[PDB]
This record gives C-alpha cells, sequence and structure tokens, in this order.
C-alpha cells in the first residue's frame, strides 16, 4: 500500500494541529497543547488508491521534525487568514524547505487557514500571488467547518504524485 509523508508547517497558531485532527478525528479542537508534536496515520483512497498518510504535525522553533523534513514527502505551508505576520512568514518556512531538499521544486501547498472568521487581514488574491510565485497551489481552510480540509491533505497528495 502507498505511503504518502507530509509535513505541515506554519506560524504558531495557524490552526496546524486543529487542520490535523479535523482530518482524522472530524472534530475541531479549541485548545490543543501547543508544544505537542506527533506524526499521526490516516488510512484513505484517493483516486482510487488506497493510500497510507503519515502526516507530522510540526511544533515550536528537534530529532523527529529533522528526519520528517529530510525524508518528508510533501508539505503543507500554513497560515490563518486573521494573521497578517503568519502570511509573511511563509518565506522562511518555504526557504528553509528549500534548503532541505535543495530543490526549488517541492510538493507543497500554501494553506489560508480559519477561512470561516470575519476579521480577514490576508485576502485570497494576496496568497494567489504569493502561491503562483511558489509555483504552488493555494487552498483555504477552515479547521472548525471541514471547509477546505480534504482538499488540501489531498491536493497535496496529487502534488506528490507529479513529482
Ligand atoms: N475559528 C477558527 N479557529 C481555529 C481554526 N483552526 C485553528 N483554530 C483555533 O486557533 C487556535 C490555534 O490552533 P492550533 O491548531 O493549536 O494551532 P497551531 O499552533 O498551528 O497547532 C485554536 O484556538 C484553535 O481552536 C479555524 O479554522 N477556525
Ligand atoms: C519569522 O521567522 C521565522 C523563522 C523561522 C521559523 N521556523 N520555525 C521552525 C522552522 C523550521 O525549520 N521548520 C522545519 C522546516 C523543514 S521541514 C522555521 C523555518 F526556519 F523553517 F522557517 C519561523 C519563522
Ligand atoms: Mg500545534
Amino acid at each position: 500500500m502507498t505511503e504518502y509523508k507530509l509535513v505541515v508547517v506554519g506560524a504558531g497558531g495557524v490552526g496546524k494541529s486543529a487542520l490535523t485532527i479535523q482530518l482524522i478525528q472530524n472534530h475541531f479542537v479549541d485548545e490543543y497543547d501547543p508544544t505537542i508534536e506527533d506524526s499521526y496515520r490516516k488510512q484513505v483512497v484517493i483516486d482510487g488508491e488506497t493510500c497510507l498518510l503519515d502526516i507530522l504535525d510540526t511544533a515550536g522553533q528537534s530529532a523527529m521534525r529533522d528526519q520528517y523534513c529530510r525524508t518528508g514527502e510533501g508539505f503543507l505551508c500554513v497560515f490563518a487568514i486573521n494573521n497578517t505576520k503568519s502570511f509573511e512568514d511563509i518565506h522562511q518556512y518555504r526557504e528553509q524547505i528549500k534548503r532541505v531538499k535543495d530543490s526549488d521544486d517541492v510538493p507543497m501547498v500554501l494553506v489560508g487557514n480559519k477561512c470561516d472568521l470575519a476579521a480577514r487581514t490576508v485576502e485570497s488574491r494576496q496568497a494567489q500571488d504569493l502561491a503562483r510565485s511558489y509555483g504552488i497551489p493555494y487552498i483555504e481552510t477552515s479547521a472548525k467547518t471541514r471547509q477546505g480540509v480534504e482538499d488540501a491533505f489531498y491536493t497535496l497528495v496529487r502534488e506528490i504524485r507529479q513529482h
């Protein structure tokens, strides 16, 4: 059965853990210990293929992190649409992933999370322009409502498959 190794990165509080828990448990967490970093497994069928997703939920700024980063096959780069700084921070995550992989062609999806909230300070167009400069998709998500969550993770799988 095919395994896909996914790594979820981004600034504190953007909803990395909430996105992962929503994907797996179909539940929205209001507060999740920000120090817990672990990998989680989910068996899914994607485009008729039974897949095992091995998802590293990163935390902090570690051996485990360095290990999945080096062997990680695709990256969700998450910001929150009500957190301008987290959007601005994306570039640091992408630059580090490129360094790790020594490549500018890394399977990656830009994720704008918390799209259920009204205090939007990052426009969709801004994030689209950033994603276009990186040559990657942009997808908006809400870990609260589940909007976009499956699309973000499964699109990352389809990006890994083009690689
Ligand atoms: N309204 C809303 N809150 C979210 C969403 N995703 C995460 N949160 C909330 O934002 C905070 C940080 O989430 P968390 O997953 O711990 O962020 P992390 O530091 O990136 O792992 C929590 O209070 C979560 O309930 C979302 O999509 N919508
Ligand atoms: C605003 O300035 C910032 C500087 C550094 C970071 N930060 N925190 C952890 C990591 C990391 O290495 N994660 C693993 C990457 C390989 S998988 C990084 C980054 F260097 F990438 F960005 C965030 C914001
Ligand atoms: Mg977390």
